[PDB]
């Protein structure tokens, strides 16, 4: 239509190459992408653009696809935000072959592309906006079924209850996320179908306990339920039998204690108790004796004890924002440490034993009620001055060999 033909040549003259190379982003997946938004439609010079692996396109009205998006031989996904799109066949088969991940946020059923569903290749799905219609509760993921290699289903759709044809789905799944901005997601049972996840994220779903569901997900290897207002967690003894259970994230709740069973979870790798009510830690953490990375931050604490030097692969330890007024020994018994985030405590001495930190990089120190800083920081061979966060008076009261020696590995 000739109509159409001028308002597609005047959106290509205002859309160079040289124009749309400028916008492109590595972005933070390192994944060149380019992001349009306001524009009447699509400049037909995008897809002069062969090695993008992303488009996103941003509040676009009465978008056609067209055939030429098969020129982006490297085009992995594709998101639609606010905008609508139609398509052809041949642009059509070229998605259903090779398209991966799709994003869509919506504002209803009118910006949900109906040929979503025959997209048979993807692999992930993200969805933002509520999928329900009268008389119609869910339609907009019934068509989910025919998404058979799909393997990571992410919702942020205020959901009052699981899907049942989201736990249909289970077989292939391997990552469910939803995200419920604060509504309570009622589980009751229906979670158990999804044997094969291996990552599950229950956020902001107002959850309160555990669910017992998550109990029958015996392939889970990593598990977050931040901010579901947990009070306490004795649910976790049924953690134990969820043998590949290496990375559990319970951060950002109200959790007041940790239960001693926490110390048969033996696969632990990763744990986020950081932004809790937690005053103590019982010694059977110190069971967990893969721990790699543990996160205590912002709770309660007042000492850490000294069996924490039975984790031998600790590596990275968070325990920023306690009240905690002194550092055992022990703690230095674990060699491997690269990260100690000590920040905003009481800490009156940092032990001299911080030498024997070999590995150490980064140390976070300030906010805490030192008087001078232990010689000894000196004997890390890998520490460097912006690894070392402390006052500058403090840093000022090093040897000055120390001093030079930190500010050289920075600038060598």
């Amino acid at each position: 239509s000739s109509e159409n033909k001028l308002r597609q040549l005047n959106l290509n003259n205002e859309w160079t190459l040289d124009k749309l190379r400028q916008r492109l982003t590595k972005n933070a997946q390192d994944k060149l992408e380019l992001h349009l938004f306001m524009l009447s439609g699509i400049p037909d010079t995008v897809f002069d653009l062969v090695e993008l692996e992303v488009l996103k396109l941003e509040l676009i009205p009465d978008v056609t696809i067209p055939p030429s998006i098969a020129q982006l031989t490297g085009l992995k996904e594709l998101w639609l935000y606010h905008t609508a799109a139609k398509i052809e066949a041949p642009a059509l088969a070229f998605l259903r072959e090779n398209l991966r991940a799709l994003h869509i946020k919506f504002t209803d059923i009118k910006e949900i592309p109906l040929w979503i569903y025959s997209l048979k290749t993807l692999e992930e799905l993200h969805l933002t906006g509520n999928l329900s219609a009268e008389n119609n509760r869910y339609i907009v993921i019934d068509g989910l079924r025919e998404l058979k290699r799909l393997k990571v289903l992410r919702l942020k759709s205020n959901l009052s209850k699981l899907p049942q044809v989201v736990t249909d789905v289970g077989v292939h799944l391997q990552k469910l996320s939803i995200n419920n901005e604060g509504t309570k997601l009622i589980v009751l049972n229906s979670l158990k179908k999804m044997v094969n996840l291996t990552e599950l994220e229950l956020i902001r779903c107002d959850l309160e306990r555990i669910p017992h569901s998550i109990f029958s997900l015996h392939n889970l290897q990593e598990i977050d339920l931040k901010d579901n207002n947990l009070k306490t967690i004795e649910e976790i003894i049924s953690f134990q039998h969820l043998h590949r259970l290496t990375c559990l994230k319970l951060w950002y709740n109200h959790i007041a204690y940790i239960p001693i069973q926490i110390g048969n979870l033996t696969n632990l790798e990763r744990l986020y108790l950081n932004r809790n009510k937690i005053e103590k830690i019982p010694t059977q953490l110190f069971y967990c004796r893969k721990l790699r990375y543990l996160d205590l931050s912002h709770n309660n604490l007042t000492f850490l004890p000294a069996d924490i030097g039975l984790l031998q692969n600790l590596q990275n330890l968070a325990v920023t924002a306690n009240r905690i007024e002194a550092l055992p020994p022990e703690l230095f018994q674990c060699r491997k440490l690269r990260a100690l985030h000590l920040g905003n405590n009481v800490l009156q001495s940092l032990p001299s034993r911080v030498g024997e930190l070999t590995n150490l990089t980064q140390i976070e120190l300030r906010g805490n009620r030192l008087e001078c800083l232990p010689v000894e920081l000196g004997e890390c061979p890998l520490l460097k001055r912006s690894g070392l966060v402390v006052e500058e008076d403090l840093f000022s009261t090093l040897p000055p060999e120390v001093k030079e020696r930190l500010w050289r590995a920075d600038k060598e």
